[PDB]
């Protein structure tokens, strides 16, 4: 399948070169997979989600996304226009309040929730969790992400936005999950992207168009935007049968575009997520 006039990041993940604007992908499109978006919520009523999104858990007075961040990330995973995996099922877990803030204890509870809740969902092709959040190093936060991964969920986490080594942030620094840095449309490391040995992969993160609350759209930047590209890619590849939740991060690294990004510090992987789709 070909989506013309796609957001640059979608075009990038199906291309061997920057500077194109059509997204190419297998029509299976993540059907039969599920992606949890652990964030500020999801505006599931947005037409872009086509009934495939739902809130399953909140720790606050509402499950609605009063911020936009979680809706944007969910749109990059799986919206019809802005999403990588256009037929996946999206499940929202609201661990962040409407200002985008949340306590680590709530975030940990949300990760353990997903590890159990997947047993209440139909995801025959596999389960992914996208965590566009983080803070300072916490062994307990890292352990929660490790448990979620161990339980059979492909965990993708944002590297962080401090232009610093991600070893000092969580869950970014957990070795067993997929830690995602950000790139721009010219294949440069995004100016804010964290780096370091703990990164596994880069995805599009600067000037990413996606869904927003109020049935709207907007372009924003962050490792929060790169992470759902990788989460959606994992769901797509699992539906194709090319990989599994346990192996998807390594498979994405194996099959990435290699050596194409600029301003990658010595010792950080130079790997850009790529679907290897041959139309
Ligand atoms: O840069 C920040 O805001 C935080 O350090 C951070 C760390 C890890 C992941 C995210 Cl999305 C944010």
């Amino acid at each position: 399948a070909a989506q013309t006039n796609a957001p640059w990041g979608l075009a990038r993940i199906s291309s061997t070169s920057p500077g194109t604007s059509t997204y190419y992908y297998d029509e299976s499109a993540g059907q039969g997979s599920c992606v949890y978006v652990i964030d500020t919520g999801i505006e599931a009523s947005h037409p872009e989600f086509e009934g495939r999104a739902q809130m399953v858990k909140t720790y606050y007075y509402s499950s609605r996304d009063g911020n936009g961040h979680g809706t944007h990330c969910a749109g990059t995973v799986g919206s019809r226009t802005y999403g990588v995996a256009k037929k996946t099922q999206l499940f929202g877990v609201k661990v962040l309040d409407d200002n985008g803030s949340g306590q680590y204890s709530t975030i940990i509870a949300g990760m353990d929730f997903v590890a159990s809740d997947k047993n209440n969902r139909n995801c025959p092709k596999g389960v992914v969790a996208s965590l566009s959040l983080g803070g300072g190093y916490s062994s307990s936060v890292n352990s929660a992400a490790a448990r979620l991964q161990s339980s059979g969920v492909m965990v993708a986490v944002a590297a962080g936005n401090n232009n610093a080594d991600a070893r000092n942030y969580s869950p970014a620094s957990e070795p067993s999950v997929c830690t995602v840095g950000a790139s721009d449309r010219y294949d440069r490391r995004s100016s804010f992207s964290n780096y370091g040995s703990v990164l596994d992969i880069f995805g599009p993160g600067t000037d990413i168009l996606s869904t927003w609350i109020g049935g709207s759209t907007r372009s924003i930047s962050g490792t929060s935007m790169a992470t759902p590209h990788v989460a959606g890619l994992a769901a797509y590849l699992m539906t194709l049968g090319k990989t599994t939740a346990a192996s998807a991060c390594r498979y994405i690294a194996d099959t990435a575009n290699k050596g194409d990004l600029s301003n990658i510090p010595f010792g950080t992987v130079n790997l850009l997520a790529y679907n290897n789709y041959q139309a």
